C-alpha cells in the first residue's frame, strides 16, 4: 500500500506561513555583484577544499573568502544563493557577503566573510571533554536556526563545520545540498556523505525533514567521544546500513521498516541478517576515558534512533543535561 506518510515535528509549516517568494528559489532573480570588485589573493583549505580562495575586496580593503562552484544546473546554484541569503545574519551562519559571475567564462562563484580556520577534523588531540560539549552547543544553535528557518542542511560534517579555537567561534558552511522543507513533500536520498547518512536515506524514504541533521550530529559525536573516525565506516551504501545495525540491533531497524511500510530488496534483508543492540558502554576504552560521561551517552543515545522522528530536535538537544553547565557558563560570560 505505499509507504506511510510521515511530518516534522516542530517547524512543520515555517514554509507554508511566509511569503511564496521565502522558499521559491527557481523564480528567484539573482542580481549578481562585479567580479571586478575582488582580487583572488591565495588559495585555502590545504588540499581539502577545491575552489575556495582568500581573496580581496579593492572596494574597502576587506579580506573575504570566493568560492568558485563547480558546474551545477542553474537550479541548485539558485537554491543555495536563496538559502545562504534566507539564514544570513542566524547565529553560526556562514554569511554571503556578495555573488559574481566571471566576464568570459560566466562561472559563478560565491563571496563569504572571512573566518580562521582550525580544521575541525583536525582537531581532537587538543579538544577536552568541556570543548566537545562546548563546539556541539554551537553547532545546535545553527541547526535550530536554519531548520527554524524551514531549511535542511542534509550535510552536516566535520568538513563543513569551520572552527576558530582562538576565538571559540564556529561556522556551519557548504550549503550546497540544502533544501526548504515543505510538509507531505518527498526528498532526493542521494545527499549526505556516506558515513553520515541516516537510516532513512540507507532505506529510500523519501519523506524526511530536519531530523536527517540530527543523525548525522549523532555520528559526528559519537566520532569525537569516542576516538572513532568514522563511527559507522560502511564501505559501500549497504554495508553502512549493516554496520549501524551491528551497533544499534536489527529488532529496531525492522520496527522502523515496518513503521512506515517500508519496502527493501529481498537480498538486503538477508544481508542484514540479525544483531542484537550494542550497548555504547562497550565502545568505550582507556584512550577516549575522559570524554565520555552518563550524560553523554545517554544524549548520543536519543541521537541515534532508527526513526526520525523519535530523534531529538535541535532545541530538545540544546536542553538535555549534557550542556547543562555549558549552558550556564555562556548565560554570564557572553
Ligand atoms: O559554503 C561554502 O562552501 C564555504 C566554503 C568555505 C568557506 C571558508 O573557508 C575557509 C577555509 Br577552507 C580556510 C580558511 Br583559513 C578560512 C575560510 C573561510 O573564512 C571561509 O568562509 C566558507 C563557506
Ligand atoms: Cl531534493
Ligand atoms: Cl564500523
Ligand atoms: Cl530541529
Amino acid at each position: 500500500s505505499g509507504p506511510v506518510p510521515s511530518r516534522a515535528r516542530v517547524y512543520t509549516d515555517v514554509n507554508t506561513h511566509r511569503p511564496r517568494e521565502y522558499w521559491d528559489y527557481e523564480s528567484h532573480v539573482v542580481e549578481w555583484g562585479n567580479q571586478d570588485d575582488y582580487q583572488l589573493v591565495r588559495k585555502l583549505g590545504r588540499g581539502k577544499y577545491s575552489e575556495v580562495f582568500e581573496a580581496i575586496n579593492i572596494t574597502n580593503n576587506e579580506k573575504v573568502v570566493v568560492k568558485i562552484l563547480k558546474p551545477v544546473k542553474k537550479k541548485k546554484i539558485k537554491r543555495e544563493i536563496k538559502i545562504l541569503e534566507n539564514l544570513r545574519g542566524g547565529p553560526n551562519i556562514i554569511t554571503l557577503a556578495d555573488i559574481v559571475k566571471d566576464p568570459v567564462s560566466r562561472t559563478p562563484a560565491l563571496v563569504f566573510e572571512h573566518v580562521n580556520n582550525t580544521d575541525f577534523k583536525q582537531l581532537y588531540q587538543t579538544l577536552t571533554d568541556y570543548d566537545i560539549r562546548f563546539y556541539m552547543y554551537e553547532i545546535l544553535k545553527a541547526l535550530d536556526y536554519c531548520h527554524s528557518m524551514g531549511i535542511m542542511h542534509r550535510d552536516v560534517k566535520p568538513h563543513n563545520v569551520m572552527i576558530d579555537h582562538e576565538h571559540r567561534k564556529l561556522r556551519l558552511i557548504d550549503w550546497g545540498l540544502a533544501e526548504f522543507y515543505h510538509p507531505g513533500q518527498e526528498y532526493n536520498v542521494r545527499v549526505a556523505s556516506r558515513y553520515f547518512k541516516g537510516p532513512e536515506l540507507l532505506v529510500d524514504y523519501q519523506m524526511y525533514d530536519y531530523s536527517l541533521d540530527m543523525w548525522s550530529l549523532g555520528c559526528m559525536l559519537a566520532s569525537m567521544i569516542f576516538r572513532k573516525e568514522p563511527f559507522f565506516h560502511g564501505h559501500d551504501n549497504y554495508d553502512q546500513l549493516v554496520r549501524i545495525a551491528k551497533v544499534l540491533g536489527t529488532e529496531d531497524l525492522y520496527d522502523y521498516i515496518d513503521k512506515y511500510n517500508i519496502e527493501l530488496d529481498p537480498r538486503f534483508n538477508d544481508i542484514l541478517g540479525r544483531h542484537s543492540r550494542k550497548r555504547w558502554e562497550r565502545f568505550v576504552h582507556s584512550e577516549n576515558q575522559h570524554l565520555v560521561s552518563p550524560e553523554a551517552l545517554d544524549f548520543l543515545d536519543k541521537l541515534l534512533r532508527y526513526d526520525h522522528q523519535s530523534r531529538l530536535t535541535a532545541r530538545e538537544a540544546m536542553e538535555h543535561p549534557y550542556f547543562y553547565t555549558v549552558v550556564k557558563d555562556q548565560a554570564r560570560m557572553g
